[PDB]
């Protein structure tokens, strides 16, 4: 068995040549996938902007606390590399952008409920004067 | 074209089909590249290992602590990602299988102070259930 | 010796059977109760809950750091495990009710001052539709 | 009388008094029972006990994975409370007792969407002091 | 090698005899040091108050990611042990003094970019009746 | 001149110079004192030594668990500072040396309650890394 969601989410994330094809490309194969863009590393915001971005996507039902649970800790998860560790700085961090990406389905072949979904963030650090000055990577998987 | 050296990090790392090409694309834009692999998750494993493997190539210079610290921190910064926390109640000698990217060079955004490194680890830990294997990934990036 | 404090606590917010006799077959044994009902599982409210009760019910006395400090370290140790690892999520989780349990006094037979405190937690997650989706269980115990 | 799968698996695990009638009641509610034991506070030790222990019996289908894994989890969310951090300064050999429970069934709150699994933990972990034990606790609910 | 960057930060933190003349010495030998006190322990405020007086000092230059992440971090490593292993706690921490110090230079003789930060801070815990109830440390060093 | 245990612990600890001198001043001064060294960081360890070489001298009296409690309650907070977290993914059988400085006596602010005991720790952890040493900081205070 070869389904890494995890691989698969960073993938999304990182390829922005044409994000506009692999998302149906995975959407046919059993996936469900979410693309968004946060303005801001502060642990509420990224949550509630995912958990939106989740819902109107399908890719979770709008009530539920089970996968509301799995999305919100798969996102902690990958909030602690991108905060490089630091959570609660992550909220000071300004002039910062987010990309997070959200896939959920089968990690295997077993037809079987082995539904998991994963976060992937990809966060760019900037400033007024120069643009870029330090990337950072996040990544949660949580069974649900 | 962006001069990410993050991303590339970890598209490098990700993207195992000819990492070869891969490789000539990144040398041949002015980056040091080194890949490999390590069985052991323990921090001085991995970081002897990524060392060795980057001294050899023309990732750092196998003579200062400087260009040598410079590599210990950015791939604490990624193990620390690795060994998230679950993985960490995960003291059991376990199959642990840690692919690395190494890239060293300049995000020449702007200005060119001077070079950065990223370290990129992705690996599947193996689970205490039958059938089951976890992802694991990290990125530490850090200026020479 | 076996006056377990943790256990105790934990049967006292479980068996809701007869918790009128229970606190005082209790307190008659050297032990300081305090039953209590929180509708959040925000870190900051449910500490609030817990102290304002603990001190009206003679549990600790209204003025003291060194007592604070205990009750405030079993009830985070508990919380821990009432939001599931999650801290900050248990903040954003709505319609959520807690119930809490405080016991304090000697955890064995040597009168000396061997003086702890335990704050059991049991947490029923909720929804608008059903009633319990799911059930959560934190334990803290710390010397005064 | 409530069908709270959770609260059960703490009541069985928490009355070592006649837990045979105890069971006897929980097996002739439509509940799958299994106690046990365990020296170890090792993940892989403690998943391969209660894993073995509960195929056994008729808790889980020794045959597939989803019944399998969906114990894992439980049992790791369980695992994880009795690691909660301090005992985690505690990596030299101790003496640690864990007991265990292990309740399948339905809550069968309002619908019959599936069965539920909890996973209940208690025991004692040695000081490095003379005459000191810590207690533990944790639970784990999943969906089957 | 001998340079003790942490050391030193707490001894300058509790050597109150003649501060003035210590920060001197040490400003002479390749240090750029920072005394301060905040009369709070919550960590927003900590950092906010450090940050400024490390600025106002040439500790840290005004703008720049990459010395911000350095001090923000060693001083959220420092308040770990300032609040007791308990953040939130701390700034539920009411009446209560705090010290801080903050060190940056080479924590050696290579002359090569060694540059680091040490935050030390000295707590100060007391009562309206009293005053000194309980004092607490903590100390964070990393590299820039 | 203040008596406060907590600061002249680590005083104690830092300063290495003349520290007969030192003792004398504090021994003349109603504290109880003792100072060590341990070469592990393993609690079990360090609790021993520290427990130890506080009961051959006049810190706390070698007979009831009582003020043995206290010390280890003291110690852990102390080694909870020294095992910050970084540490922690250190746990590969390094070279770690520890030197400890116990004060046993009374903080005289207003009344006299009864004696208090403080436990401090500093050493330096080496790096999997050439040429490179952590510094480890931890305090731990209580109430006999």
């Amino acid at each position: 068995k070869e389904r890494r969601i995890g691989r698969l989410s960073v993938l999304l994330l990182l390829n922005e040549a044409e994000e506009s094809t692999q998302v149906e490309e995975l959407e046919r194969d059993g996936w469900k996938v979410c693309l968004g863009k946060v303005g801001s590393m502060d642990a509420h915001k990224v949550i509630a902007a995912i958990e939106t971005a989740s819902k109107k996507s399908g890719v979770i039902q709008s009530e539920g606390y089970r996968e509301s649970h799995a999305l919100y800790h798969a996102t902690m998860e990958a909030l602690h590399g991108v905060t490089r560790g630091e959570m609660l700085l992550g909220s000071l961090l300004r002039t910062v952008g987010l990309r997070f990406a959200v896939l959920r389905g089968n990690p295997y072949e077993s037809e079987a409920e082995g539904d998991w979904i994963a976060v992937s963030l990809y966060g760019t650090i900037g400033a007024p004067i120069k643009g870029l000055e330090h990337e950072t990577f996040g990544v949660g998987i949580n069974h649900i």
